[PDB]
């Protein structure tokens, strides 16, 4: 397979900026959701599972075909809790009906990190929308229950490195886990829907108890309030992914700069981009825009 990024025909840097004008605009809106939460969480959460599907052996899979959208992804029990950031954006696609699924999806993800606070994500456009047979089947997601060398090997098939995955990682300072969706359940910080370095401190600072919960899976609870899955304690364990988190914890300049990096990176995994292509776009925020 190769996919080749086409632009949506005759938009330009200005449309794109009005989808995530609104998209950033319903986030302020709809605050309530989750406790208070709000979607932020839930629509980064959306951008990294429709591009996690990507394998590098036969390009198959990742962001760019919007397969989402089809039954057989929609339903896979790893996505359970993302329909309610697929409904969130149903208004913005009915709004804006020339852009593709997997640029919406993936713009998303942008639009929330930046509206809370964290770093500018460069993104391209021209993700076209792809047949449903070639929706990836279900099981390519990673597991929760597993150690560092699961993680490691898992990160490989998206060709994500040390550095890159305790980055990415990093996002897990947002929202919390939901018994009903996935089994685990509890936040893993206290500032859960602003994006800063504390998913490092938490995991370096708290006297973590490994506990089963109600659904009979384990986790590690702390004191404070706060849980860890197998796969995020897993950075400590392992010491390649303990000097990383240190560095993270010390430097949350640093872990911007890199998730930055790596969260383009993985949104754009499996995507061709011609050079007679736009230049990744910086979008401004509300705020920058006095909006
Ligand atoms: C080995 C890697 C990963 C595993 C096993 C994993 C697993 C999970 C699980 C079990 C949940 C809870 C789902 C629920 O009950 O609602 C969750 C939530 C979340 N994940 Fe991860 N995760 C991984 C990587 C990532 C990455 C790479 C990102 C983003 C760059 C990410 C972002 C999120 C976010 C923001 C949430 C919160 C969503 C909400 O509050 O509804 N995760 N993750």
């Amino acid at each position: 397979l190769v996919h080749v990024a086409s632009v949506e025909k005759g938009r330009s840097y200005e449309d794109f900026q009005k989808v995530y004008n609104a998209i950033a605009l319903k986030l302020r809106e709809d605050d309530e959701y989750d406790n208070y939460i709000g979607y932020g969480p839930v629509l980064v959460r959306l951008a990294w599972h429709i591009s996690g599907t990507w394998d590098k052996h036969d390009n198959t899979g990742g962001s760019y075909g919007g397969t989402y959208r089809f039954k057989k992804e929609f339903n896979d029990p790893s996505n359970a809790g993302l329909q309610n950031g697929f409904k969130f954006l149903e208004p913005i696609h009915k709004e804006f009906p020339w852009i593709s699924s997997g640029d919406l999806f993936s713009l998303g993800g942008v639009t929330a990190v930046q509206e809370m606070q964290g770093p500018k994500i460069p993104w391209r456009c021209g993700r076209v929308d792809t047949p449903e047979d070639t929706t990836p089947d279900n099981g390519r997601l990673p597991d929760a229950d597993k150690d560092a060398g699961y993680v490691r090997t898992f990160f490989q098939r998206l060709n994500m490195n040390d550095r890159e995955v305790v980055a990415l990682m990093g996002a897990h300072a947002l929202g919390k886990t939901h018994l009903k969706n996935s089994g685990y359940e509890g936040p893993w910080g206290a500032a859960n829907n602003v994006f800063t370095n504390e998913f490092y401190l938490n995991l370096l600072n708290e006297d973590w108890k490994l506990e089963k919960n109600d659904a009979n899976n384990e986790q590690w609870d702390s004191k404070s309030g706060y849980m860890m899955l197998p796969t995020d304690y897993s950075l400590i364990q392992d010491p390649k992914y303990l000097s990383i988190v240190k560095e993270y914890a010390n430097d949350q300049d640093k872990f911007f700069k890199d998730f930055s990096k790596a969260f383009e990176k993985l949104l754009e995994n499996g995507i061709t981009f011609p050079k007679d292509a736009p230049s990744p776009f910086i979008f401004k925020t509300l705020e920058e825009q006095g909006l």
